[PDB]
């Protein structure tokens, strides 16, 4: 349950991305929320693109597309933020890419 792990993200906001790469601690051996990730995810952008729920909001598009280890791909639309009971699970976890265009 406890071990963390590594989950490299990027952001793009308008285009705009991040000088490297930098990553996200997430527990291995669980199953987690959606919602407490879409939170992070929220973190991310507020903390460092100062990017408000306001912005989100006004976007032409919100989204964070996460990458399976198998390779497949799940988009989240954060424009429609709504409560989930949804787990998913944390070794399937492989990249987070986040991509806002504003517009």
């Amino acid at each position: 349950a406890k071990e963390m792990q590594n989950v490299p993200y990027t952001i793009a906001v308008d285009g705009i991305m991040a000088f490297n790469q930098s990553y996200l601690n997430l527990p291995k051996d669980s199953q987690l929320s959606y919602l407490d990730l879409g939170n992070k995810v929220k973190a991310l952008l507020y903390d460092e693109r100062g990017v408000t729920p306001e912005k989100i909001r006004n976007a032409k598009s919100a989204v964070y597309t996460i990458t399976w280890k198998d390779g497949s791909k799940k988009e989240v639309d954060l424009k429609k933020d709504s409560y989930t009971a949804n787990l998913f699970d944390s070794n399937s976890i492989k990249q987070i890419d986040i991509n806002v265009k504003t517009k």
